């Protein structure tokens, strides 16, 4: 089993859950981030007035499948995330070595 | 040593804190998410007009503990977070390769 | 590949992010959180009724970085970050398999800079 760390545009992430939903992969855990990439550089400038590179809103999205599904979700959330732009986001692919299920105590591929 | 992500309903999360604090697992890292899991399916209904299934809000632990003491912390975790409804929610353990503490430097199990 | 995944206090936050992007690590995901640690063991003293240890403020940097940069960026974060009192916060190194850019699909060798 991996875990999928997605870190995608808040326009985008309604498009990558409902990608996901429509193959079946419905757990999923999303928290609001900030960040930045390397547009910018080391500083920006406008008016002005030289500022810091700001971290913006992102959305993280976290999903935990089993290791033959993975190239699958890569897929679904890249499709559905580009635009072409700089700051689309990446993709982070993270050994999960188990999993549990708390209602049930089921571990292993069944708690997924 | 092993990173230990819980996903739990912000109603039980308090036991959880308790739980681990009881056994002298002190340190932790809490995050406010939102998720959903398998109950609702592609969609929902009410009054409508389908709906997707909503993200609700839900808290994400993090505690990153020896490997030797990781089975006791999923069972402090289960017994603590369960209700027995859908939601409950999942325990992820992840491998992690070292750890610093700022304050000293120091690495290691010795670290924690 | 690693995440390096850092809890640093708010405070040191923006010392840690120009050490970084002055070695020219510029990507990077930041998440506010909240944490304990072993300061105030189980429970705390006022008044007069005990408390439970508060969950406080934190900020949560995750960098990912290839192999051959982790001690580097390891140092820069301990450096910035550091007061010498108990909160500084941990680092831990925890392995990526892969990385995928999403505008480009590029993996592996080409989806992160070479420092
Ligand atoms: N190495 C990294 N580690 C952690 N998070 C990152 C890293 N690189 C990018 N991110 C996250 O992904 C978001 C978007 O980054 P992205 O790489 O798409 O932007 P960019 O570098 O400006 O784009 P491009 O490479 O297309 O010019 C960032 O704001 C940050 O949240
Ligand atoms: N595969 C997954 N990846 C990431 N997060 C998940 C995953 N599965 C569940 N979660 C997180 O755990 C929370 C609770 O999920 P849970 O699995 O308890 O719900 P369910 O599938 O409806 O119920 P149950 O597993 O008991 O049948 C979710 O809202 C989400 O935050
Ligand atoms: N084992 C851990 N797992 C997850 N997060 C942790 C862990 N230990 C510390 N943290 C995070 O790091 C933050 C700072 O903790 P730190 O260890 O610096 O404090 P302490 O234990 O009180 O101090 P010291 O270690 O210097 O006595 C915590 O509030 C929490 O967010
Ligand atoms: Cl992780
Ligand atoms: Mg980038
Ligand atoms: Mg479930």
């Amino acid at each position: 089993m991996k875990k999928i760390e997605a870190i995608v545009r808040a326009e985008k992430f309604p498009e990558v859950k409902a990608a996901l939903e429509e193959r079946g992969f419905y757990g999923m855990t999303v928290t609001d981030v900030k960040g930045r990439g390397q547009q910018g550089g080391m500083q920006i400038q406008f008016r002005g007035r030289t500022m810091e590179v700001t971290l913006l809103p992102k959305v993280k999205l976290e999903i935990v499948v089993k290791d033959d599904a993975v190239e699958e979700v890569i897929g679904l959330i890249v499709n559905s995330a580009f635009t072409g732009s700089p700051g689309d986001g990446k993709i982070f692919i993270i050994p999960v070595e188990d999993v549990v299920r708390i209602r049930t105590g089921e571990r292993g591929d069944d708690s997924l």
